[PDB]
């Protein structure tokens, strides 16, 4: 569920999920427009595809079962939803920590009008 995933970006950036990665971009928030900005903005993109693939759950309400191990994240038994929606959070998340190095202070709160035609398709 959304806690969950909130807690995963934490573990795996050391940065609170709001606002770092709620008001970040094009795509990091609620949906999104236009194409994605930067490497952490295609990866909220790529969790939002991740998220339309999985047309039968309810991934911001659905929790799952998941441990963090040597430094990886495990996803643990539980229904198809269930172990889908973990692996779509682990992704994300683990892709936030891969492109911190590039993360812009800039690009949060970035102005919804520059976030232009043509938008990225899945
Ligand atoms: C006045 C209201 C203040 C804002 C609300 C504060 C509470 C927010 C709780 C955050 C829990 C985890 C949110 C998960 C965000 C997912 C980001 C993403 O889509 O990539
Ligand atoms: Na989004």
């Amino acid at each position: 569920d959304l806690w969950q995933f909130g807690q995963m970006i934490l573990k795996e950036t050391g940065k609170l999920p709001f606002p770092y990665y709620t008001t970040y971009g094009c795509y990091c928030g609620w949906g999104g427009q236009g194409q994605p900005k930067d490497a952490t903005n295609r990866c909220c993109f790529v969790h939002d595809c991740c998220y339309g693939k999985l047309t039968g759950c309810k991934p911001k309400t659905d929790r799952y079962s998941y441990s963090r191990e040597n430094g990886v994240i495990i996803c643990g038994q539980g229904t198809p939803c269930e172990k889908q929606i973990c692996e779509c959070d682990k992704a994300a998340a683990v892709c936030f920590r891969e492109n911190l190095g590039t993360y812009k202070k800039r690009y949060m709160a970035y102005p919804d009008v520059l976030c232009k035609k043509p938008a990225e398709g899945c």
